[PDB]
């Protein structure tokens, strides 16, 4: 009611929204760094070491025990690069056929594939699935290996849970990767892709829901990579259309842009 | 005077709080990644048989993930060796367990904690019995008894003589019961994943580069003993100051940051 109270009413919204934005950004950052460590893990213990020290069992165990290191991630998995020329050989050795993600059926002929060979049990259904048979995942895989850095997809509904989230992807390179490599060289030296599923719908709601004063505030997160086409990353809704605040978000991928919008319930 | 006194205070609080936050977050990040290393050793060295990790692999993985541990000068893994195992152990590694102070053959002890894995930045730790140093020894004991990360008091590290603190995680054998007793933890102890927080150098590099650093004096104290505050960072000096909170993760220890203006 009061006018001076309105000022403080905004100050509160600003503080609450900014804090929640910092928490989200930090938690995301922490998870990205540990996934990065997993990519290095696979490179060191699977490819560099002879013989490999990593099988599905080992990957499952280590990732499970370190799940607390990756908050906001529902699971991690490693997909290996497989060129069509190698497919038969790859499938005979693993004793299973590469499958599409849409139906889990034997994949048709493609130039290359990205089937998951290692997976955290939380996402064990990814095993043998070709990560390139999904458009979001395919684009992430390409940009990942071309840039040599972590990358994020647009928000989309994940496999099995259908939860709205985003996928994080790190490239894994063979030792043959030249220093100061070109994009062409990065592609030629690609071994595989370490991916993480950011279950935003479930895990972000869980983080926010526990915070004091949550019932009083409405929190929305947007992918604004495309100015004219903002994509809802999190949030549903009846709210206070008179006042709002925009908090800054940086999820680490220069190719994507995000922001948080907060309002009062009423 | 006088409204400037207020701003002068508000600036000190803000400057000190931010430095404290930065310091705590960096420490926290380093601790979490050392925890992952402890888990890594458990899985690859003990859960897998034969062992699927060695000095070569440890050195590579820790070097490549060095960025993950901002305030650590290096990390290493010391394995638990009881005396009756010493001959076999030394014969297997082809070296003798050495003392920390002189690097001489260790006298007979009930047990030892020789480093078998090391990041090349602390390669000199290899074969050294971490129990032959009091700070390290106590850290090792409290680590395996509590089952959680532990920190030492500030003390000068090997080789560099830089003032800092050691972080230690316990690594347990699979034979560790759940909801175990201290006696059970000790019996299941496999080794100790340790890291050296080079405060004197790395913290200085962290804070000394911040804008306005020349205007304020910054101290970090180990106040585990209120009557005997230990300097962890800053000079050895005893009006307008401010105390910023610090939580390094070890309930056994207490810390605080103190910021003050020069004039
Ligand atoms: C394995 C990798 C990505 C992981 N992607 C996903 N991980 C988990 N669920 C999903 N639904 C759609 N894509 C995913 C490699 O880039
Ligand atoms: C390997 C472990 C401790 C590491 N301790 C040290 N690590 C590095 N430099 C030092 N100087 C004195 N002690 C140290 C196990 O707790």
């Amino acid at each position: 009611m009061d006018d001076a109270n309105k000022i403080r009413r905004e100050e509160v919204l600003v503080s609450m929204c900014d804090q929640r934005a910092r928490m989200l950004q930090d938690q995301f950052s922490v998870s990205v760094n540990h996934v990065h460590a997993l990519a290095i893990l696979v490179s060191t213990f699977h490819y560099h070491k002879n013989p490999s020290a990593i099988d599905q069992e080992t990957f499952a165990e280590y990732t499970a025990r370190t799940a607390f290191e990756r908050p906001l991630l529902s699971g991690v998995a490693y997909a290996e690069k497989v060129v069509n020329f190698e497919r038969e050989m790859f499938e005979r050795q693993h004793n299973w056929v590469i499958k599409t993600m849409d139906r889990g059926e034997p994949s048709p002929v493609r130039d290359e594939y990205a089937p998951v060979i290692f997976s955290q049990d939380s996402v064990s259904y990814l095993e043998s699935l070709d990560m390139m048979s999904g458009e979001e995942d395919r684009e992430n895989i390409l940009r990942a290996r071309e840039t040599g850095k972590a990358v994020l997809t647009s928000p989309f509904r994940l496999l099995e849970t259908h939860h709205l989230g985003v996928v994080l992807t790190f490239p894994v390179y063979k030792s043959s990767l030249p220093e100061n490599p070109t994009v062409e060289e990065r592609i030629a030296a690609t071994a595989g892709y370490l991916g993480g599923a950011f279950d935003v719908e479930s895990l972000v709601e869980n983080l926010l829901g526990q915070l004091a004063g949550n019932q009083a505030i409405v929190v929305h997160v947007y992918d604004i990579t495309n100015a004219s086409d903002p994509l809802v990353m999190y949030g549903n809704e009846e709210a206070d259309r008179s006042l709002s605040h925009e908090s800054k978000l940086d999820f680490g991928d220069p190719f994507r842009k995000h922001k948080m919008i907060c309002r009062y319930h009423q």
